[PDB]
């Protein structure tokens, strides 16, 4: 209702003014000579200190910061990752090393309030996940000696940098305008699994009769499931599942046994021939390429798009009530600013 | 797009210090995977080689480095499987949610 | 040969009965019936497609 | 536009096809499959 809105929406912009419009307030949160000026209208409860203490307590700023600050991090990441790596780290991946231990004190911070409760939602546990890979990383790493242990180091980053990129999603769900659509994500999973189950039934089968109607004995699993599954399922975009089933091309990329890497030849008949028949290789393809790569697709696309419609009018609300948790939890912090909490931490075991 | 150049990139070749190559591989494949063609040829060891080059002297990309016997050290079992993801998210699932919404 | 030909044919029949049997998980069963009522259109898109 | 006419009564359909499934899997004696031979066996004996 409105009026639960409007007391969460004042209480997330703080002290600053509900008409304040928002272009207009990051632009003075980049250059901070304006923040003592015109250019907002606080219209809330010497004065350049009052005006300069209030401006870094409000959530939205921080949130803005910490945005800020997340990107500027994943920049100096990848910098790091695949522009400078050797055996003894540099500079830069100290204060990678810096940043990382910042964020896992928030996220202890994050441990010691809540409980069990908090490995139910599952960005938690991507997050923690993704902490222990750098650990990982950074023990792997760590042996100069053997440079395994380096590339294998290196891969470990590779794959938590996949991890922490799609974070951006979830932080991004408060737009007001992209995060409607971003919550509805959830109600697509059905479809995708229906549309998987036949793509895979159909898969299973024409690769089995294929590979079975033209070679014979391979006794190597690389090349059955590279034959079995993965031609197939590359034929679901674009290109033909084999170039195989036509005689006119064929031959100077066979191999007799097993010695080379390449896929097994076509069994020969008395005159030195292919022996397999193209009257059912044919159309076997055809019609595997028909069901798989038009008919599915186009039901995909109608029931979301019937989905869409019947969910469009319901995501507001359940938008609404995201945002609420949103707000509650930035105004419990302190909201000091990220790379400045570190400090406020170090008093409390202190003083507790 | 971001993530999957960045990790491709990452786990094959090694210290490139060229901005030009770095944009080229990291964002243009990828984009271009979305219509058509798949996002790289060299997840597959089968075929490679005779366009690398070592150090930079030419314009070309940058060599996968080899190992001790001279052989490519990435493993397959990762990066097939990612392509074949990222493929999947991009090129259908996105497309038709798009026309969905046009609708 | 002609023997292996013939049981691969017979895999590919065996193969399809599990859209048969899965017919009752609650979740896809229903939409799998619903591919009972699109025979007409694909019928007038090949018609099309066959003269072109 | 087929699927939006047709999914309001696909269910009641699935429904009614559900009930046959269950009366045919309450007819049979409900043994295993694997174990299943050895029943017929006697029934021959039996009938
Ligand atoms: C060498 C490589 C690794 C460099 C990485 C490129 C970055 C500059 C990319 C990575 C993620 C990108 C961001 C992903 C999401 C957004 C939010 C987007 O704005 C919105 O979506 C909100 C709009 C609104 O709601 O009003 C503007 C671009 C930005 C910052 C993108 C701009 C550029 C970023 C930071
Ligand atoms: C090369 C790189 C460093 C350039 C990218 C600069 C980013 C730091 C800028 C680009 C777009 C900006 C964003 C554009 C829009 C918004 C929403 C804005 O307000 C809200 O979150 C919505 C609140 C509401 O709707 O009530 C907060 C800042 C943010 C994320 C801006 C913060 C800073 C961003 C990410
Ligand atoms: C079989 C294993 C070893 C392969 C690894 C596959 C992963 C790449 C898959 C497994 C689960 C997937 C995730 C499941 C759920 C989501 C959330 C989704 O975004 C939302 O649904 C937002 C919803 C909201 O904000 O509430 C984006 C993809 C992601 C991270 C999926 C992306 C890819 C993941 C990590
Ligand atoms: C399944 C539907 C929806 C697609 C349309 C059907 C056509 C693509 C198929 C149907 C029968 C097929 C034909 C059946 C038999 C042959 C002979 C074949 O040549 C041989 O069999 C050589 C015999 C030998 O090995 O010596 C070349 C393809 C052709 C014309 C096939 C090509 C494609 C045809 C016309
Ligand atoms: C010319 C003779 C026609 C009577 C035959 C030749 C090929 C047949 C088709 C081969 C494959 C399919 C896909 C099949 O799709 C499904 O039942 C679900 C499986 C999926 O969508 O992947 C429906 C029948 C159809 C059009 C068959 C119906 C009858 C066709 C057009
Ligand atoms: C993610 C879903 C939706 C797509 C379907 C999955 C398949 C496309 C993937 C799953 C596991 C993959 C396999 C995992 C491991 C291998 C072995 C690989 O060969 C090697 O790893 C050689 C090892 C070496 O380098 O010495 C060839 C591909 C294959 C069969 C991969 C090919 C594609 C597979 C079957
Ligand atoms: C076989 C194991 C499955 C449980 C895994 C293997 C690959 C996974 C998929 C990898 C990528 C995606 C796309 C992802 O799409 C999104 O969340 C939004 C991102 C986008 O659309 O681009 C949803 C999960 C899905 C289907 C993952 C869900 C679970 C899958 C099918
Ligand atoms: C060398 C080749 C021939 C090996 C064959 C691969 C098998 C392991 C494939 C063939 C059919 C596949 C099955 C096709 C359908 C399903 C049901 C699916 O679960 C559901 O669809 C029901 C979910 C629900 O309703 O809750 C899980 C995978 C499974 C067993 C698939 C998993 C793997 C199977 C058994
Ligand atoms: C490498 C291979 C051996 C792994 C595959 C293991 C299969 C034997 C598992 C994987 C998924 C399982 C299925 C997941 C879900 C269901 C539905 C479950 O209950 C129902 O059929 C729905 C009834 C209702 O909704 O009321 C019966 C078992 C089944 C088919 C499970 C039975 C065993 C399956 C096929
Ligand atoms: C012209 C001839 C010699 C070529 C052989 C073509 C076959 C491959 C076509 C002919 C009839 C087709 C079948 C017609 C009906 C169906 C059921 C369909 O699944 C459903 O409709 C489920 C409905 C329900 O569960 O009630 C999947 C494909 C299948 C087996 C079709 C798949 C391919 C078949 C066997």
């Amino acid at each position: 209702q409105p009026g639960v809105q409007n007391f969460l929406s004042k209480q997330w912009y703080g002290e600053i003014s509900r008409d304040t419009k928002n272009w207009k307030i990051i632009l003075c949160l980049f250059i901070i000579p304006l923040v003592g000026c015109g250019l907002v209208s606080f219209r809330k409860k010497k004065k350049l200190l009052w005006y300069y203490v209030a401006f870094f307590t409000s959530p939205f700023v921080v949130f803005s910061w910490n945005v800020v600050f997340y990107i500027a991090f994943l920049l100096l990441f990848a910098y790091v990752l695949l522009m400078d790596f050797h055996s003894v780290p540099h500079t830069p991946e100290l204060i990678l090393y810096a940043l990382v231990f910042v964020l896992f004190c928030d996220e202890v911070r994050q441990w010691y309030m809540n409980g069990v409760n908090y490995f139910t939602d599952l960005w938690n546990v991507m997050d923690t996940l993704g902490l222990f890979y750098f650990i990982a990383g950074i023990v792997f790493r760590l042996h100069s000696s053997n440079k395994s242990s380096l590339y294998s180091g290196r891969v470990i980053f590779c794959l938590d940098y996949i991890i922490f990129t799609l974070r951006l999603i979830h932080i991004f769900t408060v737009s007001r305008n992209l995060g409607p659509k971003i919550i509805m994500l959830q109600r697509m999973l059905i479809d995708v699994f229906f549309f998987l189950f036949l793509f895979a039934v159909w898969m299973v089968a024409f690769g089995v009769a294929r590979q079975g109607i033209l070679r014979q004995n391979e006794q190597r699993w690389r090349w059955i499931f590279r034959s079995v599954i993965y031609e197939p399922y590359l034929a679901m975009f674009g290109q033909v599942p084999s170039d195989v089933d036509s005689t006119t091309y064929d031959f100077s990329h066979c191999t007799f046994s097993g010695n080379e890497s390449k896929p097994l030849c076509v069994e020969l008949d008395e005159h030195n021939l292919p022996r397999f028949p193209e009257w059912i290789t044919i159309p076997l393809v055809c019609i595997y390429m028909l069901s798989t790569n038009i008919l599915l697709v186009n039901l995909l696309v109608a029931m979301f798009g019937y989905t869409v419609g019947i969910v469009q009018e319901n995501n507001d609300q359940v938008w609404k009530f995201q945002r609420y948790f949103l707000v509650q939890e930035y105004c419990n912090r302190l909201n000091i600013p990220f790379p400045f909490v570190v400090f406020a931490y170090f008093y409390m075991v202190v003083k507790k």
